[PDB]
Parts: structure tokens; C-alpha cells; sequence
């Protein structure tokens, strides 16, 4: 802008005037010379230990309007002395809850930090067992589903220590498909899932060999071997996906599970960092129609479906891609909501979004958000968010991402 950052939506000449990002502590992989904006990926001492500490409780404190006190300095010498005996500390119930709603409220790739605010915070920071790390999923599966109206979640399992006693659940969501392949070539089920397949099986996963075959639970607790476990079927609810005007439709027998819930990640507070805590909120329809369903690399069925509408896929100029695409998604929204699950379309969450932003810039003086990721995948441009420029940057407390467990576990 004139001194300080501007961002402007060229749909409806808004201008925002971004001033949080001077807070940002962690760095991007741009430079004055190269953007790498559309890059996908670009223990600890005790000495590094404290900064980080003190940088989360200030602003914890700051967020309370009590920075500066009592209460705040104690707090401060509390933790300086937990890190001397101990080399690590313990947050308070409050800080944990706090620190993870932020890291969602800083997470720059997700379209529906509207909702950040109302998240519910299942401390599992007691467990100490895989069977243990079972029991608070399927508690957490079982409360985030809430027979369709879903409710955001998470569960945060005890924080990394010498990095030879961490929690992983080696799943990359609680819910996904198995991926099967074979020296045929083809791959039945999600090609994204096949290894960790091969795994569950080297493990000794019977598997169904089906389509839709939901994996078993892998889980690691205090560094251990990771142990099997069916999450209980009548917990993992399916929405069979049917076209509202199509009746062909169900014919490709279609299904997708309603609860999304990501599980790979790291969720880091005060410079600790819990490798373990899975979380969940509800669907974008585009996530399922257009990536699940319809990326090479996936399910791949735009072929077949297109196919099924005496299309003309004799060259990509008739837009046959295109049109399967938009069916299939219709299909998926009007499943989801004959079926009473929580959803919502591209339209309304990228509307909501901007809201969320503007709301963010008049009383955080500003909002993280990855162009490149807010954008849904279909129908862009006619999108409020294609329009709106954003600036990204890195806040914590954050979720990051963290090397797959079995490329660093073994015995
Ligand atoms: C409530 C409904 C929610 C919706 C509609 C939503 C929407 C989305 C979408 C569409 C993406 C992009 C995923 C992709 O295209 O692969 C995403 C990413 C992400 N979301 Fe949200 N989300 C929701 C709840 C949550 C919650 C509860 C959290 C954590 C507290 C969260 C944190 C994240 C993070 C960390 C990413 C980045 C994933 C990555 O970098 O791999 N979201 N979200
Ligand atoms: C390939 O490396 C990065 C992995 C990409 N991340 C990623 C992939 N598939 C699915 C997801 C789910 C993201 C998500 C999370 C939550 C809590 C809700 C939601 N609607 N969507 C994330
Ligand atoms: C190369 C590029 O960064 C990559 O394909 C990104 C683009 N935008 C995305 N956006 C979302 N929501 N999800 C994704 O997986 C990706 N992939
Ligand atoms: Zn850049």
C-alpha cells in the first residue's frame, strides 16, 4: 500500500490494510528474488525451548488483556523452572485450548477458519497406549460425527520428549479407503492409500479387497511398534452417492465416508510439539467431487462417468471433463444433504471466507491465506475468493507437517 500492506478484492474494490503480518515469526521460502507460493512443502534444546515458551504465553496473556501481570509473570517463572529440571514443560488446560483453536485460526490454507472459534479441545495428554490412543478416536469419531451434524475436533495426544517416545498415528486421515495394487496394473480403491495398504497388510490387516474398504487405525504410542485397530463400522458414516436427477448414477456405486479428519499432521504450542492430534471438521463438496473423485492420481472415474452421458470424448474442445465434473459434484452435495450430513458447497464456503477475512482485518488487523489452496479447485473465478487478493504468512501457535512415520520408526 502507502506504508504498510494493502490486499484488495478486484471483484469489489474492498481494500484491507494488513498490519498482523509484521507478528509473523516463521519464514515462507519466498524471497525479494523467487515465489514459491504454489510450492507444496517448503528434538529441541532447552535454550530454544523458552523463547518459544515465553513468545506463545505473551500473547496468550495479551489475548486476555492482562499482559504484564501477576498471574503472567509467575507463569513465566513456572515454565523456566519446569524446563530446567524436566527439559520440556506442561501447558495449562486453558493454553492448550487456546493454542489450538490459533493454530487453526493461523492456518493459511484452510477455507473454513470461520468456524475456529467453536472447536472442541479433547485433551488426551494421559494416555499412554495404543489401546488407550484407540479409545479416545473412536471417542473423538463418535462425538465429531454426531449422526450427521457434524462438530469440529480435536484430540491431543502427549507431546514429543526425546523424540524416541512420540505419539504417531501413522494414518494420514482416521478415515480413508484402502488402495490395492496389482501386477494387473490397475489399482482398485484410493491409489493415494496404497502403500500405507501394503503396510496394514505387512501388518496383518485382512483386507476385504473391495473398493471402499475403510483402513484399520495404525497407532503409535510412546515410540512402540503401531498396532491395528477396526474402528467400530457403526462409527464411520457412509453417504452412498446418488445423482438427483441422473438415476444412473448410483449404478457406479459411489461412496464416500462424511467425516473428514486429518491425522498426519503437527500441532505445535509454546514450542512443544504434539505429533499426534487428530482433527476433523465437515466436507467441502469440491474436496470429494473434484479431488477424491476426480484427480488422475485418485479415483479417477471422470472417464466412466462421462461415458455414461453419451458424451463426446472424441476431443477435449466439447468440455466433456468439464460437464462429468460439475454432475459429480452435484451428485455429491445432493447426497450429502438427502442424507442429513453436514456439508457445504464452494460457493457458500469461499462466501463465508471472505466474511471470515474481513472480520479477521477489523479486529486482528489481518488474515494469513494461501491463494493457491483457497481456491477451490472447479468453477474459480466465479468464486468470491479468486477475486480477493491475499497475503500469506506464518503465525503460531501452527499446524505443520512432519516426515511419515514409517520412514523413521522400525523395531
Ligand atoms: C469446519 C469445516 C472445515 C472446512 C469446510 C475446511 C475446509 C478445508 C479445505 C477445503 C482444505 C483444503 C484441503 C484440500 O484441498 O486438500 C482445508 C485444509 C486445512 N484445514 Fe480446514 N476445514 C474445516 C475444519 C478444519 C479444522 C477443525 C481444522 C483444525 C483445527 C482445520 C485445519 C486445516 C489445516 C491445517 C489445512 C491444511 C491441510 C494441509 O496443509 O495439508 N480445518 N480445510
Ligand atoms: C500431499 O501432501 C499434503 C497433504 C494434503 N492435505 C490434505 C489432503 N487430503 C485431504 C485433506 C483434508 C483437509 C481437511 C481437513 C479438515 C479438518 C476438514 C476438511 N474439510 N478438509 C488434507
Ligand atoms: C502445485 C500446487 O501447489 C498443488 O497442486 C496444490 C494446488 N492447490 C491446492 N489446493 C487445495 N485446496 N488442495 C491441494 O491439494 C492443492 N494442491
Ligand atoms: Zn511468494
Amino acid at each position: 500500500c502507502p506504508r504498510f500492506l494493502k490486499v484488495k478484492n478486484w471483484e469489489t474494490d474492498v481494500v484491507l490494510t494488513d498490519t498482523l503480518h509484521l507478528k509473523s515469526t516463521l519464514e515462507t521460502g519466498c524471497t525479494e528474488h523467487i515465489c514459491m507460493g504454489s510450492i507444496m512443502l517448503p528434538v529441541r534444546t532447552k535454550d530454544q525451548l523458552f523463547p518459544l515458551a515465553k513468545e506463545f504465553l505473551d500473547q496468550y496473556y495479551s489475548s486476555i488483556k492482562r499482559f504484564g501481570s501477576k498471574a503472567h509473570m509467575d507463569r513465566l517463572e513456572e515454565v523456566n523452572k519446569e524446563i530446567e529440571s524436566t527439559s520440556t514443560y506442561q501447558l495449562k488446560d486453558t493454553e492448550l485450548i487456546y493454542g489450538a483453536k490459533h493454530a487453526w485460526r493461523n492456518a493459511s490454507r484452510c477455507v473454513g477458519r470461520i468456524q475456529w472459534s467453536k472447536l472442541q479441545v479433547f485433551d488426551a495428554r494421559d494416555c499412554t497406549t495404543a489401546h488407550g490412543m484407540f479409545n479416545y478416536i473412536c471417542n473423538h469419531v463418535k462425538y465429531a460425527t454426531n449422526k450427521g451434524n457434524l462438530r469440529s475436533a480435536i484430540t491431543i495426544f502427549p507431546q514429543r520428549t526425546d523424540g524416541k517416545h512420540d505419539f504417531r498415528v501413522w494414518n494420514s486421515q482416521l478415515i480413508r479407503y484402502a488402495g490395492y495394487k496389482q501386477p494387473d496394473g490397475s489399482t482398485l480403491g484410493d491409489p493415494a492409500n496404497v502403500q500405507f495398504t501394503e503396510i496394514c497388510i505387512q501388518q496383518g490387516w485382512k483386507a476385504p479387497r473391495g473398493r471402499f474398504d475403510v483402513l484399520p487405525l495404525l497407532l503409535q504410542a510412546n515410540g512402540n511398534d503401531p498396532e491395528l485397530f477396526q474402528i467400530p463400522p457403526e462409527l464411520v458414516l457412509e453417504v452412498p452417492i446418488r445423482h438427483p436427477k441422473f438415476d444412473w448414477f448410483k449404478d457406479l456405486g459411489l461412496k464416500w465416508y462424511g467425516l473428514p479428519a486429518v491425522s498426519n499432521m503437527l500441532l505445535e504450542i509454546g514450542g512443544l510439539e504434539f505429533s499426534a492430534c487428530p482433527f476433523s471438521g465437515w466436507y467441502m463438496g469440491t474436496e470429494i467431487g473434484v479431488r477424491d473423485y476426480c484427480d488422475n492420481s485418485r479415483y479417477n472415474i471422470l472417464e466412466e462417468v462421462a461415458k455414461k452421458m453419451d458424451l463426446d470424448m472424441r476431443k477435449t474442445s466439447s468440455l466433456w471433463k468439464d460437464q462429468a465434473l460439475v454432475e459429480i459434484n452435484i451428485a455429491v452435495l445432493y447426497s450429502f444433504q438427502s442424507d442429513k450430513v453436514t456439508i457445504v458447497d464452494h460457493h457458500s464456503a469461499t462466501e463465508s471466507f471472505i466474511k471470515h477475512m474481513e472480520n479477521e482485518y477489523r479486529c486482528r488487523g489481518g488474515c494469513p491465506a494461501d491463494w493457491v489452496w483457497i481456491v477451490p479447485p472447479m468453477s474459480g473465478s466465479i468464486t468470491p475468493v479468486f477475486h480477493q487478493e491475499m497475503l500469506n504468512y506464518r503465525l503460531t501457535p501452527s499446524f505443520e507437517y512432519q516426515p511419515d512415520p514409517w520412514n523413521t520408526h522400525v523395531w
